[PDB]
Formats: C-alpha cells, sequence, structure tokens
C-alpha cells in the first residue's frame, strides 16, 4: 500500500548519520514511482533500519515488515520443477529472522520488544496467509522468549497473551482440517511397569521433525490434501512437544523467577490446548508420520511420551499451583483417554497420587484436591 | 445339681453313687438329651453346660459333653426352647469364670451356634445366637491380647487370580487340634500358642465361609454377610493382635514360627478377592471397611495385594460408566478417610 511509502519517508528522514540507509530508502521510494517492485529493493532499507536498535527506525521498520509478510509480499523457496527463473527471491524466512533478531535479551528497548510481539503476531496469525515450519516455530519461540526475559511486566503480559493466541490458533487450524477430513470420509461412505520406566518408553520416532523449511499456504487431489494435513499437524505436534519439554525441568525451593514462570506457562498451555481441542488429540483420523519409516501414526500415541513425562515430573509437586495444573491435566487424561493411557494411569494413580494420600506429612489441601478430581470423575462419565 | 438328677436306670444309679466320679453323672445326663423333649433335654443340657462351666468335666471328656450338646440340634425342626438352651450352655461352656477350653472343643461349639443362627426360624434365636457368636470370637481374640501383653513384659505382573495360589503359610493338615483346658518357658510357650491356634482357626473358618461364589434373606447371602461382618469386627476390635511382631504361630511342617498376619494373609486376601466387586451393596460396603483396615494398618505387609485390589477392583469400578454411583462414592469416601486420618 502506502504505509510502505510513509515508512520509507520516516526511515529516510530519520536516517541521520547513516548515508547507506538514506540511499536504500530513497532508491526504494524512487523504484515505487512506476506504479510493488523487486521485494528486495523494498526489503533492504527495512532490514537495515531494524539493525540500528533505536526509535523510530527500528519500530517503523518492524511494523512495515510484519505487515508486508501478512500481505503475502514475501514468499518461501519452492521445489517446483516448473519455475522458469522469473520468480522473486524468496524472503519470508529472512523477514521473520529480521524481526526475531531485534530481541537480544532484557536490554532491548521496551518499545521495540512490544513492536516485535505485534509484528510476529501479524506475520503468523492473519487472514490471508498460513506460515508452516521453521518460520512459525521461530515466531512462537521468540514471543515466548520475550515473555520469559523481559523485565517489563507489561511486555511479559502481552507476550503471554499473544503466545496463548498463537498456540490456540495452531490447534484450531488442525481441528478444522480434521473436520474437513471426516466430512470427506462420511461423504465417501454415504455413496454406498513403574514411574521410572515411563521416561524410557518412546515408541514414536520424532528425530529431525523440528527440522525442515518454512512453507506458505494461501486461503484438489487426495495426495495434496494429505500433505497439507501433515503440514498443519506437524506444526501442532512441534508446539505441544516444545511445552512438555519446558515443563519437565526439576526445581528445588521462587515464583517470579524464570524457571518457575516457565514451568507454569508451559503447564497452563498444555492444559489449555488439551481442554479446548481434546478431539484433535483423540480422533483416530489425526495422524502424523514417523521419521524413521514414514509410516502414519496416531497423534495421541505420538505425543504420549511427552504428556506422561510432564505429569511424571510435575505431579506431586509441593507448589500448589503446579500441583493443581497437573491435577487438571490428569483429569483430562482420566476422562478422555482411559484406554490409550490405561497402564500409565495405573502408574500415576499408584506411585504419585495414592502415594500422596498415604503420606502422613503431606499437605491436606493437595489430598483434597486430588480426591475432588476422583469425585468429579464419579459424577461424570 | 442333685435336683437335676432327680428330675431311668442310670439316673438313679448316679443318685445311689452319691452316697463323685464324673462318668457316673455324665452317663444319665447324656442319655437324657437323646429324648428330644421338654423338660428332659432342656434340663439335661442345662446341667451339662453348668457342669462344664464348673470344672467337673475337664481337660477326652469336655469334648464328649459338647458333642452331646451339639447333637441336640437337628435343624430348624428342633424345638425353639432347646435351641436357645443349647446356645446358652455353649456360652457357659466357652465363657465362664474358671475354665478356657481350646482346640476342637472350642471349634465345635462356635461352628454349632453359627449353624443355629443360619438354620433357626426364630428371629429371637438367630439374634441371640449372633450376639453370643460375636462374644465368643471377640473373647478368643481378647485372650490372645492378654497373652501378648504378658509376653512383652516377660521379655522385657501380579494379578487378581494369582492371589488364589499364593499361600506361603502351610496349614494343610493343621487340623482342629486336641481339646485342652486352662484355668518354666516351655509350658508358657505351650499356653501362648494354645490361645493363638484357637484364634487362627476361628479367623480361617470365617474367611472360608466368606469365600463362596453365587436372595438377600436366603441362607447363602446371610452366611456371606455374617462371615464378612465378623471378619471386620475381629480386625477392627483386635488389630494389635494382627500387627504385633511377637504374635507367632508355628508352621505345621517344621514348627518354625511365622507372624500371625503373614499366616492369615491368604484367607483375608481370598475373602476380598471373592467379595470385593459384588453387585450387592451390603457386601460391597463391608468389604470396603475391611479394605480400609488393611489400608490403615497393613500398608507395609500388604503393599502388592493392596495395589492389586486398587487396580482390578476399585479403580476399575470408578472407570466403568455403567457402574453404580453409590459404590463409587462409598470407595471415594474411604479414600477421604485416608486424607483426614
Amino acid at each position: 500500500l502506502k504505509f510502505v511509502v510513509s515508512s520509507l519517508d520516516i526511515i529516510a528522514a530519520q536516517a541521520g548519520r547513516n548515508k547507506q540507509l538514506a540511499e536504500l530508502a530513497e532508491k526504494a521510494l524512487a523504484a515505487i514511482k512506476e506504479n510493488l517492485p523487486d521485494p528486495e529493493v523494498v526489503f533492504a532499507p527495512l532490514q537495515l533500519a531494524t539493525k540500528s536498535g533505536t526509535i523510530p527506525l527500528t519500530t517503523t521498520a518492524l511494523d512495515c515488515i510484519g505487515k508486508l509478510i501478512s500481505y503475502s509480499y514475501f514468499s518461501a523457496p519452492s521445489s517446483s520443477a516448473t519455475q522458469d527463473g522469473t520468480e522473486q527471491t524468496p524472503l519470508i524466512e529472512r523477514a521473520i529472522d529480521t524481526i526475531c533478531d531485534c530481541f537480544q535479551g532484557e536490554t532491548t528497548l521496551v518499545e521495540i520488544q512490544l513492536q516485535i510481539v505485534k509484528s510476529l503476531l501479524a506475520a503468523v496469525l492473519n487472514d490471508k496467509i498460513i506460515v508452516h515450519g521453521a518460520g512459525l516455530l521461530k515466531a512462537v519461540r521468540q514471543v515466548y522468549n520475550i515473555f520469559l526475559l523481559s523485565r517489563s511486566t507489561a511486555n511479559q503480559q502481552v507476550a503471554q497473551g499473544t503466545l496463548t493466541q498463537m498456540v490456540g490458533t495452531v490447534f484450531e487450524r488442525v481441528k478444522t482440517r480434521l473436520h474437513m477430513k471426516e466430512a470427506r470420509a462420511n461423504l465417501g461412505r454415504l455413496k454406498a511397569l513403574t514411574l521410572k520406566d515411563l521416561e524410557h518408553r518412546k515408541s514414536f520416532d520424532d528425530s529431525h521433525m523440528g527440522d525442515g523449511p518454512t512453507m506458505v499456504s494461501q486461503v484438489e487431489t487426495p495426495e495434496s490434501l494429505d500433505a497439507e494435513d501433515e503440514a498443519y499437524i506437524r506444526d501442532a505436534y512441534l508446539v505441544f512437544r516444545s511445552f512438555c519439554n519446558l515443563s519437565t525441568k526439576i526445581l528445588p525451593p521462587d515464583l517470579r523467577g524464570q524457571p518457575m514462570r516457565s514451568k507454569l506457562i508451559s503447564l497452563h498451555l498444555i492444559h489449555t490446548l488439551l481442554n479446548n481441542h481434546i478431539t484433535v488429540f483423540t480422533s483416530p483420523l489425526c495422524t502424523i508420520r514417523n521419521t524413521k519409516n514414514n509410516e502414519p501414526t496416531n497423534f495421541l500415541q505420538a505425543i504420549k511420551y511427552y504428556l506422561c513425562l510432564s505429569i511424571t515430573r510435575n505431579g506431586a509437586s509441593s507448589v500448589d499451583r503446579v500441583f493443581d495444573i497437573c491435577c487438571e491435566i490428569f483429569w483430562l487424561m482420566l476422562k478422555y483417554m482411559r484406554s490409550s493411557f490405561k497402564n500409565e494411569i495405573e502408574v500415576f494413580l499408584n506411585e504419585i497420587y495414592l502415594a500422596l494420600l498415604a503420606r502422613r506429612n503431606a499437605p491436606l489441601s493437595q489430598k483434597l484436591t486430588f480426591v475432588g478430581i476422583l469425585k468429579r470423575l464419579c459424577e461424570d462419565p
């Protein structure tokens, strides 16, 4: 649009002692006058301006970059054999990297931190573009890192909110894809053991799944529907696995510290995703491909190791907030996964919860919370 | 005493012999009981029971007197007054001020009163039988408590079906035991042990009676319920006897001491295994109470079995959607007792 032009006017005006910057800006403004151009000619002064680390070069640049990514201006590398050379230089991973690189720890200016959270949000969660792979997971991790590392309470909060919206969206998109999948299956029919053992029980191989490039979808053949479904589901699995892993750290006797805040946001996000999208987890149509043999595997069976690991490490915590969030996760597992998790449920009941009830010096509130979970299970299915 | 004998040939022969030797008095009394009428049988039983309450019949002579008493019961067609008198005379025989009978003699009396309770048609008779039965077994265990009390002073993978084949203590051909009477460590050991074999035999008998596989007022269910009730009463009222590490019973094979709890383990677990998951709420609730006692006092000794019961019976129940809500809530209440203990 023209926000591109206002951005370049501000950048060229505020360039100051940086001649190269002014020159790239003006070169871009000139190139626009033929009404747009080569993505790189517009992207060069934006990128450079983000590297000054001052206001308003950096904030204006970040704003422009996020909006340009959301308008599908930038694209990802392709492996189509029908490309003729005329295609633009793919720049989306680089645009997202440029945004992410502006956060360099707690000394980064608070206005810039905020602008980074908003630009990643605009890049990742918009109405025209779906980003998959490394770019998405980088945006998500960067918003988390700002939540964890900023010394601004305000920024910690907007980051928490934005992170929640992002992980929520990744799973909502998967839920939509499964809904479509089941509609297609229906249409198709119409026409006619200890606690210590659980840390070493990983049936699903997920080596190098975090790897792989950024892809982009805009908003016909079953092979293609299956591959898209795989993209969506893989985003989901990587997000979920990430939070289980963050939840598994062991702490000694802390609530405003980074370790405890990390454990809490991880457990909270795991619980929220389970509660709001339990059908994504339990559907026998939800399938992700193993890395070793490329054989399709049930989603629940694939995340099982990480879920049980999160509970193994955090159940029986002496911190009541952590104990409570595990109780709720365990409730979901007890209610919607009795069959798939039968043995694990048995271990958690014997070695963590009943063990706690039998313990004489154990906090009474915790005991009552657990027993309350049992009563809730009696009065539901 | 003489009045009883005054109230055909043997009778007067006894009176003549008084001018006394036990057999001459025991002969007409025994014969009189076989009449099956009032007031012959009632008076004879009355007298025999009183004599056993005394030490006239003694340390086998007590067993024959008790046999004669027990033989007066031939089922529900037996006259009600005779039933009641039998219950009272057996009470007087087991619970008196001077004499404690051990072994078969004890075990014969207790089984008989139980049977009267099971077979009588008199609500009154079955109830008084129940009360006396409870008092008998309670008294046996109380006696053991006293003996242990003296003794410390003087000293100073695994499943529900495997539990049916896990018997570490062998009591094959342990038998009822010989009849003995109570009013130098070896004599003391013989005595402490005397009490302990009595207790073990009672408890085993009741677990066994509880072990049958199957309305609510019929004989099988009333048998099951009274066995479970008594088992629970013994655990609840005399737990220290079960938990005491000095309370020891000698194996039948090699006479090597074994802890009492470890000895009754098989039978207690069998009782829970067979009755734990019953669809009938009374049985379910009583088993729950027993399981509670096992949970509170035998966590160390019974860890694996408790784990088996939790996984295969109670949690299983909690997981079933079509399961009765009342049972689930009874179990969860047990767990909550575990919270606020």
